[PDB]
């Protein structure tokens, strides 16, 4: 599924992301925009052979099992495919574990390089929330 902007902001809020670990909703929307263009089916292979999955491009090195990332963990206890569902519940739940891991939203390099420090509220501007 490709979410609309305000559609995704609404789903994220309903699953308790808005201000989670102190990150306002625009931060999550901006990160998903640059990680996946709001497409739940987005995948991207990394140089190390791990893969990133879903709206927040969560990585198989640590967070999910895909059966093809040697030496990796599955700290969210999920198949990476669950991260590609139209229902964002597994991506949100695993994102809450990632953003709690110590480095906050710096875990997502596209958030640090394209969202951090910017006027992230613009991403939820005009949305009924
Ligand atoms: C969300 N991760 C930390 C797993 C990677 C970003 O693409
Ligand atoms: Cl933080
Ligand atoms: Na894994």
């Amino acid at each position: 599924k490709v979410f609309g902007r305000c559609e995704l902001a609404a789903a994220m809020k309903r699953h308790g992301l808005d201000n989670y670990r102190g990150y306002s909703l625009g931060n999550w929307v901006c990160a998903a925009k640059f990680e996946s263009n709001f497409n739940t089916q987005a995948t991207n292979r990394n140089t190390d052979g791990s893969t990133d999955y879903g709206i927040l491009q969560i990585n198989s090195r640590w967070w999910c099992n895909d059966g093809r990332t040697p030496g990796s963990r599955n700290l969210c206890n999920i198949p990476c495919s669950a991260l590609l569902s139209s229902d964002i519940t597994a991506s949100v739940n695993c994102a809450k574990k990632i953003v709690s891991d110590g480095n906050g939203m710096n875990a997502w390099v596209a958030w640090r390089n394209r969202c951090k420090g910017t006027d992230v509220q613009a991403w939820i501007r005009g949305c009924r929330l």
